[PDB]
């Protein structure tokens, strides 16, 4: 599994499902899990999208701050879905505010975070195959 491909497909999904412009079972499962997360956590989304103040200079710090807090008490599959959903929220708020070049930077930051911070937990917990076994078709 390629974390970059996982990230790229997810962001492309988040943007196109909202009218913006920019192995398959893993992508499909993540789409379903993330759509479920956004239906169940609507109030957390509205608060994040409204409170999140972004500029090309502070975007990485904003991303890093939220993601550290999300994973502070440990990693679980639910928290990883929330990480992709948070990444999607940043991408949508970046396009909304005409800072669209930030989308490519967010994809890079999400890819590095998966490869350097989440990779250990993912493999120790069965890999993406285990996520598909728990929540997929
Ligand atoms: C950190 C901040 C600064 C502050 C707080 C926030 C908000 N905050 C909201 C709560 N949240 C967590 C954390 C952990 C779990 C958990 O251990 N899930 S889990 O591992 O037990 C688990 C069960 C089910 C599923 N899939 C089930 C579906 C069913 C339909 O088919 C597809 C699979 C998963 N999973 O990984 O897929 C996995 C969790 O529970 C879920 C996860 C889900 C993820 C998806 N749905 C799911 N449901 C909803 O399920 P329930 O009905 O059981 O409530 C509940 C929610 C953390 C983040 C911040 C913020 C972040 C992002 C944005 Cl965009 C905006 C703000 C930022």
């Amino acid at each position: 599994y390629d974390n970059r491909e996982i990230v790229m497909k997810y962001i492309h999904y988040k943007l196109s499902q909202k009218g913006y412009e920019w192995s398959e079972v893993v992508h499909l499962t993540l789409r379903q899990a993330g759509d479920d997360f956004s239906r169940r956590y609507r109030r957390d989304f509205a608060e994040m999208s409204s409170q999140l103040h972004l500029t090309p200079f502070t975007a990485r710090g904003r991303f890093a701050t939220v993601v550290e807090e999300l994973f502070r008490d440990g990693v679980n599959w639910g928290r990883i879905v929330a990480f992709f959903e948070f990444g999607g929220v940043m991408c949508v708020e970046s396009v909304n505010r005409e800072m669209s070049p930030l989308v490519d930077n967010i994809a890079l930051w999400m890819t590095e975070y998966l490869n350097r911070h989440l990779h250990t937990w993912i493999q120790d917990n069965g890999g993406w195959d285990a996520f598909v076994e728990l929540y997929g078709p």
